[PDB]
């Protein structure tokens, strides 16, 4: 009865969740939902307990009054041995993605380009970079800017999904789950490595972890970093090595969210799969690791060393930072007092 109800968002979430379940004796159980937002729909209404999301989705669902539980936490060296698990997030690095070959273009020539988004709603794929252009062009009409792109969540009839491709089949074109080929931080970098979309708005550990052999998918397994460039906002262009001086911005981490009224429990039983599954844990490579999923980051990014205690209970707002929650609300002003649902 201590049973945590996870939510995945489409079916190869589903799948890794069941494998999940199976190996933790059912600890853990699954509810599936086909978007983030559905899921966030099954927490609120105590049909799942929790599931771990973007930053964006963090606001969505803090208006809602889900809260934060636990971050994911990158194998960053530094913080020495502040074992993980008490370790502070640092964040991510948001940023823009080109070819190096596609010469000329620069953050101040993006317009009537085309776009590869994680998802809409998502901090490094959409909240920063949309931000930043409503900002710019002072106009709403963010539909209006690239000429074409890949948004999954937006009208599938509309030029931001355009570039979006669906399934095996075609089917679920501009979905926001895995299930589009385009979909996420891998989806999005494939947009632009396959020459879909001209910019691929990612955080800069994509970028690596997509290139030089760290991929052995398909459309990955030949890329390499040098042929790729970051956008900086001040229009320059440098290699993706220097992230750390060409940004968009930094975005919280994503982290873990339940109904207030049961944070303390899902606290408590991801902690317990983490050591039994994540990743050091007693039964990973070996049983099962829920923080792999061949770069599919299915559950969590698969770059994530473990969940981490977050500092000081935060509020969603505390959690994100003000400086990010302003940023979501003066874009989110183009389409105060939430809950969608
Ligand atoms: C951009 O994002 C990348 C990827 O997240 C950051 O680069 C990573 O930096 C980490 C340290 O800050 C590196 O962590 C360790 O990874 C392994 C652990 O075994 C060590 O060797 C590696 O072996 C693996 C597997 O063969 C390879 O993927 C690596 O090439 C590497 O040789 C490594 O010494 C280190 O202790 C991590 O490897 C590294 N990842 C990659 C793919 O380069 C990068 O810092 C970040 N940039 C910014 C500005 O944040
Ligand atoms: C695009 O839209 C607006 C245009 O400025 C941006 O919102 C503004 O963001 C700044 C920076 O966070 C806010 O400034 C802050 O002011 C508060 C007090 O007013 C202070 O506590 C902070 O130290 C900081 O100085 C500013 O308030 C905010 N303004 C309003 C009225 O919303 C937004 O960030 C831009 N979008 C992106 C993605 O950059
Ligand atoms: C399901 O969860 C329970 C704990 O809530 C796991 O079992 C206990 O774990 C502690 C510490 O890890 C052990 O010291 C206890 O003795 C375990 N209880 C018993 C009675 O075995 C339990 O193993 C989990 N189930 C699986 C299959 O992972
Ligand atoms: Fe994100
Ligand atoms: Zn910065
Ligand atoms: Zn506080």
């Amino acid at each position: 009865y201590t049973r945590v109800v996870w939510c995945a968002v489409g079916p190869e979430e589903q799948k890794k969740c069941q494998q999940w379940s199976q190996q933790s004796g059912q600890n853990v159980t699954c509810a599936t939902a086909s978007t983030t937002d559905d899921c966030i729909v099954l927490v609120l209404k105590g049909e799942a307990d929790a599931l771990n999301l973007d930053g964006g989705y963090i606001y969505t669902a803090g208006k809602c009054g889900l809260v934060p539980v636990l971050a994911e936490n990158r194998k960053s060296s530094k913080h020495s041995s502040l074992d993980c698990v008490l370790r502070p997030t640092e964040g991510y690095l948001a940023v823009a993605v080109v070819k190096k070959a596609n010469e000329g273009l620069t953050w101040n020539s993006l317009k009537d380009k085309k776009s590869c988004h994680t998802a809409v709603d998502r901090t490094a794929g959409w909240n920063i970079p949309m931000g930043l252009i409503v900002n710019q062009t002072g106009s709403c009409a963010f539909d209006e800017f690239f000429s074409q792109s890949c948004a999954p969540g937006a009208d599938p009839k509309s030029r931001l999904c355009a570039l979006c491709a669906g399934d095996d089949q075609g089917l679920d074109k501009c979905v926001p789950n895995s299930k589009e080929k385009y979909y996420g931080y891998t989806g999005a970098f494939r947009c632009l490595a396959e020459d879909v979309g001209d910019v691929a708005f990612v955080k800069n550990d994509t970028v690596w972890e997509n290139t030089n052999g760290e991929s052995t998918a398909d459309w990955a397994k030949n890329l390499k970093r040098e042929d790729f460039r970051l956008l900086c906002l001040d229009g320059t262009r440098k290699p993706v090595t220097e992230a750390q001086s060409c940004h968009l911005a930094v975005a919280p981490n994503h982290a873990v969210v339940s109904r207030s009224d049961r944070a303390a429990h899902v606290e408590q039983v991801l902690l317990h799969q983490q050591a039994l599954f994540g990743k050091n844990g007693k039964n990973c490579p070996d049983k099962f690791c829920l923080f792999k999923s061949e770069t599919k980051n299915l559950l969590f990014n698969d770059n994530t060393e473990c969940l981490a205690k977050l500092g000081g209970r935060p509020t969603y707002e505390e959690y994100l930072g003000t400086e990010y929650v302003t940023a979501i609300a003066n874009l989110k002003k183009c389409s105060l007092e939430a809950c969608a649902f």
